[PDB]
């Protein structure tokens, strides 16, 4: 496993090699296959959304308030800070009666290169609502609002929202507390760390949760409320993300068939609901992966993550061709001449 | 040798980088290591002054009388600032050149500063702003001093890339078979060799500039490479720019030390011979060469500091100067410290 890498080369000749992580798991979390180290200590970062959007969803009173699918994709979001984005925002501290000046996550240049093109032209400061965390804010202000706990310190470990978030958290890794460790995220929230596999776990519910809703089962307030996250995000993967973003074309790409967000420094997570492809990797049910570049580069990651798929059989080339440009990264220079490529020297184990 | 700089937040890892490191003495004798200090690695623009030596020996080359900050824009991978641009035209002008002869090509600068001001003002890079532009001309200039043409000046086939194949093999003391040969992003062919031998070629930097400062009989050649030297130190803004690594380390040493980047993290420093030096174990100069494995740059710097911090190399005051580039700002969007840089590396001797 200490050989698991995705390499790129100049000319053939060895330019960077990075370390890969993965954890493909079924609805219950057993560990199908792997790369790496599938149980790594990992900082969940972002690709924590859907466990935040859980607790948000699960806050008596929050219903009251008429968020709609686009509402909670948002709260599941890294968005690129476009425009429409931004709007949804305000359009959302409307709903529950807050302000900008209630939120406590900050400004960023935007993850969208485009859209940070546009700021820099137009000289725009982005504020709070721009944040690519705005809708998880949000939430948790509204969550906050509802059990009448006050808006001031929401973020804060103290407030009963975060006591929910980091309890819901370790249930939906069927984790004890004290092996979920805490940091601070760069939206000023508190994140979850936590072994690997268990991010893919987590997006197994999601999708386990989807296929039990579409066929009718009874469920749980839980298992229905991660349903409807699951079909938020699908039905809105511009919300998670955005024009261009990889979150965004993979869900449009898979329409419907499975889930996906990114998480900052390199992390990523999907949730694939039963298929041909999830039976013949021997299981009945739904399926989680999860993936971490132990560097951290972005690029390497979407890469890293399109493979996977490609091995695991799931989707189609057809489907899977429409995130080429993520795949096989371009290596081409100045002049136009292409200088090299990128490989993936790992092998999947069961 | 599992030698890391590893990134935190709240004390939870985030990510992990594999470092490499050779520090050898004028010989390249191998003195002290981080990681695998031989490993077959891509210099980029670390080996600039390699080539401008194959330039600065070129017959003929000497008649249009390039000077030091030219030497030092040879030798840079600049911010593309408007004082680059304006050397870059300058030194056309010597050798009777013009921009269509170049055959780089324009890219975002390397400075965020530089490129948020080209951004707003919606200009377009081309050749000229090159950061190897120099390196370029002074191609340009021995192709056009021998009588070779300019056309095809950066082609394999042309007698200047023969010149610098051969220079760049020999600095490194190695046979050509053993120096691999990819294309780098400005388009002309670039070298791969062991880590440690790029190390070699600052040492021998370092040595001719204490040789020809000792007044010793000296090769053209040595003398050529004290000049290098004495170039890039007297004009450190020519080789990178305001706010570059490169610069702030090479003004904070003032003539004890030059430095130069290579994309994609590979670094390489000279050190004339010093209280240091001798006490690390040498009578001579010293060459240091680095490689993250996976290409961060951020991490590059901090390793580079924190390496001559162990070292000894300076004083607390000078190495103080290069604090934000030591430890990097983890700091979130609301002014909270998240995280921090650690390096649980040590220095083998041999
Ligand atoms: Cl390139
Ligand atoms: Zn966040
Ligand atoms: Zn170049």
């Amino acid at each position: 496993p200490s050989e698991d890498f995705v390499v790129t080369d100049r000319g053939g000749i060895v330019e960077n090699s990075h370390r890969v992580h993965a954890a493909v798991v079924d609805a219950k979390g057993r560990l199908l296959y792997a790369l790496g180290n599938p149980t790594r200590m990992t900082l969940a970062r972002s690709a924590a959304k859907p466990a935040q959007a859980l607790a948000i969803l699960e806050t008596e009173g929050v219903a009251g308030y008429g968020f709609d699918d686009a509402d909670i994709a948002l709260m599941c979001a890294s968005h690129s800070s476009e425009d429409r984005h931004i709007a949804r925002t305000r359009a959302m501290l409307s709903k529950i009666k807050a302000e900008e000046a209630d939120l406590r996550c900050g400004g960023h240049p935007s993850l969208s290169e485009m859209v940070n093109r546009s700021w820099i032209k137009q000289d725009f400061i982005p504020t709070a609502v721009c944040s690519n965390c705005s809708g998880k804010h949000v939430g948790m202000l509204a969550g906050a609002r509802a059990i009448g706990a006050g808006t001031d310190g929401y973020h804060l470990p103290d407030h009963p929202m975060q006591g929910r978030v980091k309890r819901t958290v370790a249930e939906l890794c069927d984790l004890d507390a004290g092996d979920v460790e805490w940091g601070t995220d760069g939206c000023n929230l508190p994140t979850p760390a936590f072994p690997l596999d268990r991010l893919g776990r987590i997006y197994a519910k999601l999708a386990s949760a989807a296929d039990g809703s579409d066929a009718g089962e009874g469920q749980s307030t839980r298992c229905a409320a991660l349903a409807h996250i699951f079909r938020a995000m699908a039905r809105h993967p511009e919300m998670v993300a955005g024009e261009g973003r990889y979150c965004t074309m993979l869900m449009r790409a898979f329409d419907g068939a499975l889930v996906g967000a990114l998480g900052a420094d390199a992390s990523y997570a999907i949730g694939v609901r039963a298929s041909d492809a999830t039976r013949q990797l021997g299981t009945d049910g739904a399926l989680g992966i999860s993936v971490k570049i132990e560097d951290g580069n972005l690029e390497m990651l979407y890469a890293v993550v399109t493979e996977l798929l490609e091995r695991l059989g799931i989707g189609s080339p057809d489907v899977r061709s429409q995130l080429a440009s993520f795949h096989h990264p371009q290596r081409v220079n100045t002049m136009g001449v292409t200088t090299g490529g990128v490989s993936f020297p790992f092998k999947l184990r069961g």
